[PDB]
C-alpha cells in the first residue's frame, strides 16, 4: 500500500463486534469523532485530538451513545454531521424492532460529549411514501451541509420500494433548510440504487451535490443535482468505479479544496469480484465521470465499508484525509490517515 500518516485499528470485535463505520471531522477541535454499530445493537463512539507535529491522532475511550435509540429497538447506520453556522452536531441513525424502520437523529452542543434525547423524524421526513416502501436507511457515514443561502442539512439515504417483484432499492437525500427542524424528502435516482454519499463541489458558478451509490452492476451508479439534492438531474455509471458482483459494497465520497474549487475523492475495495484491497481514487474533473482516476493501493486484504473526512492541510503542505474503514473479515474497524501527496504524488 502507499504511505500513511497514521494506520490502527480503534474498533475490535471481542466482546462484541463492529461494523458500518462513520467519521466526522471537528474542524475548530482540531479533532475526529469516530462512530461504529456495536453488535442488543447500539451505536458506539470514539474521540481522537489530531496531533500534527506528531502526526497522529490519540483515541480515548469508546463510549456508547446511550440516547441514539429508542425502547425496543436496534439502532444503526450512524450518519454524523456538524453544523457550521449553529455548532450543533446532529447524529443521524435508523431504529428497528411492512414497513417498520424510524428514522431518527439526536443533538450534541458539546462536541458529541452528550447528547439529547432522540427525535423520531419518520412520518413528518417521508410521508404518505413511507407505505410504499418495505424498509430504507441513511448513509451510512457522513453527511452534508451546503453552501446556499440557508445552509441546508443534506443526509443520503435510499428506500425498497415496492411497484410480484421484490421490492427495488433507489437512493435519495432527505433535505433540511431550516438547521434540522424540518425535512423534506429528495426525489429517486436512477432505480436500483443504494447506500450512497454525497458532496458538494462549486463548479463555474451554482453548486453541484453529486452522489456517488452502490448498485447491483459490476460499477458504481453517480447522479447530479443543480437544485441542492431535490433532483438529481441524470445517473450515470461509472465503469471506472467496479462493485464486486456479490452484491457490491458501501463507498465513501468527500469533496476538498483543489491545489490550484474543489476535487472529489473516494474509497472503496478495488478487487473486481471481492471485497478486498480498499482504493483511492481521486477526481480533479468533479463532477464528470470519465475523469476519475484508477485506484491508488491504501490497505491490502480483506475491506468493506468505509468513510471519508477531510481534516484540512496536513503536514506536508497537501490536503490531509482520515479514513475509517472495515477490515480482516469484519474483525475491526481501522483509521487510516494520508494526504493528497502521499496518494497522488502526480497530482
Ligand atoms: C441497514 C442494514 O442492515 N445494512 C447492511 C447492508 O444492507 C445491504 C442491502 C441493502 C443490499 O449490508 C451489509 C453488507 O455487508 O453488505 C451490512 C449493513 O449493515
Amino acid at each position: 500500500s502507499l504511505p500513511v500518516l497514521q494506520k490502527e485499528s480503534v474498533f475490535q470485535s471481542g466482546a462484541h463486534a463492529y461494523r458500518i463505520p462513520a467519521l466526522l471531522y471537528l474542524p475548530g477541535q482540531q479533532s475526529l469523532l469516530a462512530f461504529a454499530e456495536q453488535r442488543a445493537e447500539l451505536i458506539v463512539l470514539r474521540r481522537g485530538d489530531y496531533d500534527a507535529p506528531t502526526h497522529q491522532v490519540q483515541w480515548q475511550a469508546q463510549e456508547v451513545v446511550a440516547q441514539a435509540r429508542l425502547d425496543g429497538h436496534r439502532s444503526m447506520n450512524p450518519c454524523p454531521l456538524y453544523d457550521a453556522q449553529t455548532g450543533t452536531l446532529f447524529l443521524f441513525f435508523i431504529a428497528i424492532p411492512a414497513n417498520v424502520t424510524r428514522l431518527c437523529q439526536v443533538t450534541s452542543t458539546d462536541h458529541g460529549r452528550t447528547w439529547s434525547s432522540p427525535r423520531d423524524l419518520t412520518d413528518a421526513a417521508i410521508g404518505p411514501a413511507y407505505r410504499e416502501w418495505s424498509t430504507f436507511a441513511v448513509g451510512p457515514g457522513h453527511c452534508l451541509q451546503l453552501n446556499d443561502r440557508a445552509r441546508s442539512l443534506v443526509v443520503p439515504a435510499y428506500a425498497y420500494r415496492k411497484l410480484i417483484q421484490r421490492p427495488i432499492p433507489s437512493a435519495f437525500c432527505f433535505l433540511s433548510h431550516d438547521h434540522g427542524r424540518t425535512w423534506a424528502r429528495g426525489h429517486f435516482v436512477a432505480q436500483d440504487t443504494l447506500e450512497c454519499q454525497v458532496a458538494e463541489v462549486e463548479t463555474g458558478e451554482q453548486r453541484v451535490v453529486t452522489l456517488n451509490a452502490r448498485s447491483h452492476l459490476r460499477a458504481r451508479v453517480q447522479a447530479q443535482s443543480t437544485n441542492d439534492g431535490l433532483d438529481f438531474q441524470e445517473s450515470q455509471l461509472v465503469k471506472k468505479l467496479v462493485e464486486p458482483p456479490p452484491q457490491g459494497c458501501q463507498g465513501s465520497v468527500i469533496s476538498f479544496p483543489s491545489p490550484r474549487a474543489q476535487w472529489l475523492l473516494y474509497t472503496h475495495p478495488t478487487h473486481s469480484w471481492q471485497r478486498a484491497d480498499l482504493g483511492a481514487y481521486l477526481n480533479p474533473r468533479p463532477p464528470a465521470p470519465e475523469a476519475w482516476s484508477e485506484p491508488v493501493l491504501l490497505a491490502k486484504g480483506s475491506c468493506a465499508y468505509s468513510d471519508l473526512q477531510s481534516m484540512g492541510t496536513g503536514p506536508d503542505g497537501s490536503p490531509l484525509f482520515g479514513c475509517l474503514y472495515e477490515a480482516n473479515d469484519y474483525e475491526e474497524i481501522v483509521f487510516l490517515m494520508f494526504t493528497l501527496k502521499q496518494a497522488f504524488p502526480a497530482e
